[PDB]
Order: C-alpha cells, then structure tokens, then sequence
C-alpha cells in the first residue's frame, strides 16, 4: 500500500537509521540502486542479511526509465522499499520519483540517512559557510565539462567553501579520486586563467566518510595532488575565506600546513 | 581511551543510525547535549530506554567551558559517547571539541546521522543549488540583527536557495515558527527596502523533518504567513529561481500554486 525511500548512509550497512531498518524489515518487497554513490565498507550480501530480505538491485535505466513499471506496480498491493546510498534525495534525481508514485496512486515516505553533504562537517569547515555545490565530471570525447570551475570561482569571491562531488561510473566501477579532480581543475585553470585553482590553492580531501577512520587531509594542491588518500569514494573541497577556528582544526586534525593559521584579515 | 561523537538524527529516538546505537550501547559513559538543537519527536527517557544506559545531559557551559573536565577524563580509561541532535560537527562549535580530545590524549571518532542540512532534499529543491545558510534570530532590546536578510539577497541574486535555521530557546523549550520568521523578514524588508522578501516571495516550509509525516509546504508569503504548519521544529527556505523539475515537485508534493510554474521558473 506504500513506497518507502530509505537511505542507507555513507559507508556500511550500519549507517542506515534505526527507523529505516525497522521499516525495511517489515516491507514485502525491497529494491535498491547503487549507482548514485559508493558504499565502500559493505556488500549487498551484508545489507540483505541485516534487513533479512532479498534485495533486487536496479540499474540507472531500470530506475530512470522503468521505475513506474518495476517498482510502483507492487507498491499498490504491498509495502515496498527503495534503498539508496547516503540520503535518497541528495545529489540525485530521485525526488522526481515521488511524483511518479503520486500519479500512480501510491503514497510514498522518506527515511533519511547520513549524507556526504553534511558529513563534510567532519573536515572542520563550518557548514553554513558552504556555497553552491558542484560535480567534477569525467571529460569524454571532445567534450570537457568546466562548469564546476565557475562554481568555485563564484563561491570563493563571496568567501564561501565549495563542495565538489566527484564523478562515478558504477557499471564500469570507476570512482574519480581527489587526485584526478585536482588534475582536471588545473587544466581548466590553464584554459580560463581566472586564478581560481592553482598549485598554491588550499584544498581539503575527505575519503570514505562514514567509516571510523576516514581520510581527512588539507593542504596546497602542489603537495596533495600526488598524495594517496586511500580507496574511494572521495570528495574534494575548495575552502573560501577561513575563520581562525576552521584553520585551527585543519591543522590539528587534517594535518594542514601551520602557516594557514596566519589568516590575512 | 576513546570518545565517540554520535549523531541522534532529525526527530525521534529511532533517527540514530544502527552504528551509533550499537556503539552507544558498548560505551561505559554516555553524555548528551540538547542546546544546539532539540529532538522534538522523543524524550530523554525514550532515548535512554533505547540506548539502555543512563544519559548525563550537559549544558552549553558544561560543554563550551568544561568539556575537558567533565567528558574527557572518563574517556581516558573508558569508552565514552557524546550524543548530539542531528549530525555531529554540523553545529559550528562541535568540531573544536575534537581538538580538545587530541590535546587530552584521547582518540575520537565520529558516527554521523541525518542532518536538516541534507534532509531539506525532501523539499524537492536541488541540494547543489543551496547557497550560504543562515539563522533567523529573535530581536531583543535595542538589538535588531538582520544578517540573515543579506544572506538571502546574496544567494537569490546568484539563483541559489537559502536554508534558514529558526531560532530556538533550547533550555526554555521555545521554538521560532516559520510564521514568526516570515513576519520578521517582512519587518526587515520594510526596514531595508532591498526587495528581497515581500508578500510575493515564494517560500518553502519544512516542519518535523525525519518524521514519517513532515509538513512540506510551498507558496507565497501572503498566503503562508498565517498558515498552521503544525508542531516544531520549523525550517524556512527562500528558494532562488527554480528548475522546472523543482517547481513540479513543489506543486505535486508541497501543494504549491500552479503560478510558481510560470513566475518562479
Ligand atoms: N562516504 C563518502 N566519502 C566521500 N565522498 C562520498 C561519500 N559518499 C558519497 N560521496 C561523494 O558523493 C558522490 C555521490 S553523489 C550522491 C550522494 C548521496 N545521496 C549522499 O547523500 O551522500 C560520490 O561520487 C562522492 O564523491
């Protein structure tokens, strides 16, 4: 009689909220997608075990093209759940799926879960200081995406931090590293020459947020562009103007160069 | 020897993650703070019952001034948990607490949970389009703060949405409603005449996010300013120009006027 959008969280199967688990356990059918993000600390098997149900994984086409044919039909006579990494409606187009549910006469509910969008708070950067977000997409063919560069520029001149989601090709199992994101940005800088992202730009890297020991590193591009941040997923952040307390955290916790403590008022 | 910062999530005792619950249970001492925010859908009693431990509530002073005297000592020879509503370290001042742990020779780990910052994705507004965030504070005495008005102007100017946290008197249990927030903004507008917030401004109200039955409403100030959005907590959002898909969600899910499809897109 209902459809639930349930987030699974950041890293492993235990990142689902208690609410999400108790509800998922009682559903008649459970579907899921794992192409919008990467949960590096678990497996489908462990999720199924925890929920105690067989999970039917859908592909991007199954969802985008046939959600109303594959999932909604069952939701009319049963309690159905749709699982996703992180929070189901963050940096996805899943929100529109609720419209499909309504038109199909199916009531839907949303159960949130930890999202990278807020987990960035672990970098020590004030969340309210984050501006517009963007995604660094893999160039393909003669098409080289550059919009994310402009976002950084706009945020930076307002003194705001920029959160950069990194590209993912789930089927090909390719997860863009912070290193690759930095390389691509230097190329865009060369092309546009706006003085937005260079070897001296301070950046922050967060890898495998949600794990007990995520990698949190801060430093200049010249020094981090070749550093090993561990397995994906990775997120990249270009800080804006720092508050002393932010810099203080980047130094003490993320091992940033102590010179950043000296902020130019 | 370890300190765990554990998020309690959005609304009730089941909004904590499975990871957070299990870890909290294994801790010897469990502390909590309910001054940055509150858990309107539950009680300390219900939370204690779920955790199965006695929970010592700490005040802002307890934390800001004496965190290293109250919590850290026990963390030296025991596993200690520090519970906070939402996602740990989202509240501006929490991050610094990790530096205190480091200095005390105590290891700390962060267990995330859903935050309103990401939960707003339920409004159907694209998360990447959210700009700087701000807090609407009750004026008092001869003090009339209005920085939040400027945040809206700067964001909207660049086509970005503004997430507005509403003032809360935690200790006094007083929550600012979206209605009061709208009245304050109209008052500031009349004050600054910047044409940023008026009767014709489109706004979105999200009440009791995390609940299975949150109130999601979108419409013009003139029609929503005296509407009843239910019990707290309330969050106010002033969106920027809308993507057609965002508008359609607001109309289909948030009951917004068809007019937004031509006026705010
Ligand atoms: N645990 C994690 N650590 C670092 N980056 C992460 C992450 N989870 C997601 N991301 C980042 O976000 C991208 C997916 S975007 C979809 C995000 C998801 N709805 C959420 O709420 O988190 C990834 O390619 C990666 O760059």
């Amino acid at each position: 009689m209902v459809l639930y959008f349930i987030g699974l969280g950041l890293y492993d199967e235990r990142d689902i909220t208690v609410k999400g688990l108790e509800i998922a356990k009682k559903c008649d059918y459970v579907f899921a997608e794992f192409y919008t993000s990467l949960m590096a600390g678990t497996t489908l098997g462990r999720i199924q075990k925890l929920i105690g149900k067989e999970i039917r994984v859908l592909s991007r086409e199954d969802v985008e093209a046939n959600f109303e044919n594959i999932v909604l039909p069952l939701a009319k006579e049963n309690d159905v759940a749709f699982l996703t990494p992180g929070d189901p409606l963050v940096a996805t187009t899943h929100a529109e799926l609720r419209i499909r549910a309504k038109r199909a006469g199916v009531e839907s509910y949303v159960i949130h879960a930890p999202s990278i969008y807020s987990a960035v708070g672990i970098t020590g950067l004030h969340i309210y200081k984050f501006g517009k977000s963007a995604t660094v997409a893999y160039p393909e063919g003669n098409w080289f995406p550059t919009s994310y560069y402009d976002v950084i520029k706009e945020n930076a001149e307002r003194g705001l931090h920029t959160l950069l989601f990194l590209d993912i090709k789930a089927e090909k199992r390719m997860y863009m590293t912070a290193n690759e994101a930095m390389e691509l940005l230097l190329k865009v800088e060369d092309m546009k020459k706006g003085g937005v992202f260079t070897d001296d730009t301070l950046v922050v890297v967060l890898a495998r947020a949600g794990s007990l020991n995520p990698t949190i590193r801060a430093g200049y591009v010249k020094d981090l562009i070749r550093e090993d941040f561990g397995d994906p997923p990775h997120i990249l952040i270009v800080p804006g103007k720092l508050h002393i307390v932010e810099a203080e955290y980047l130094v003490e916790i993320a091992g940033a160069p102590r010179e950043i403590l000296r902020v130019n008022v």
